[PDB]
């Protein structure tokens, strides 16, 4: 299948309310950081963490859209998209529509999540 | 010269206050944007259009940090920043400190920015 599709594949186990949470500890490369909002990163230790709260569940997400996507060589690739979110935080619910720039690395073959910024969660999704 | 230093001498010149407005008009490959905090994207002419405006200045920027960069393949990079300015805007001076995550692309035999994503900026230093 195409490179599209399964980098598309590895982003919707992302996008999984079973799965984010642990996600990066299985899935990305050891030199892996998430880029929050604030500019400040997380490893893939420090995002479980905030997953493992009790406070913080997340209700639903997806892949809504793809706004780019294309191969660098052979091994890697870029991946943007808006990531629509519901979670409930210490007693509220809340949507999150971030826009969401993920690179990728072939690491023994296979493809792991290497980078990953994202934005506020308002964006305006009629800017693309 | 090593990539690191010619992606670095492109990243210096989107990094000076008489160059950064209309930067990517001359250096961004067609499809690149620029992924504001807010998540909502700009083009190479949006992003002079803000610039532009007469009510923002840039009085100083500089490269602070490169938290990361790699070729990925031959023709294509990624750099991570912290980029580190100052600003008038409307009568105010401001600090700004991001996160940068920046994608680069050889298109004929020379390096473009591809892609762009900021952070706020406020920062913090430290957990780098």
């Amino acid at each position: 299948m195409s490179s599209k599709e399964e980098i598309l594949s590895i982003l919707e186990a992302f996008a999984s309310t079973e799965r984010m949470g642990s996600f990066f500890l299985d899935n990305a490369t050891a030199d892996f950081l998430f880029i929050r909002p604030s500019g400040n990163p997380l490893d893939a230790k420090g995002f479980e963490n905030m997953w493992s709260s009790g406070d913080l569940v997340l209700e639903s997400a997806e892949i809504t859209k793809v706004h780019k996507f294309e191969l660098l060589g052979s091994n890697a690739a870029i991946c943007v998209f808006t990531l629509g979110s519901k979670f409930t935080y210490k007693g509220t619910q809340n949507d999150d529509l971030p826009t969401v720039t993920s690179i990728f690395k072939k690491i023994d073959e296979k493809w792991k999540v290497a980078w990953m910024q994202r934005s506020s969660g308002q964006s305006d999704m009629t800017l693309w």
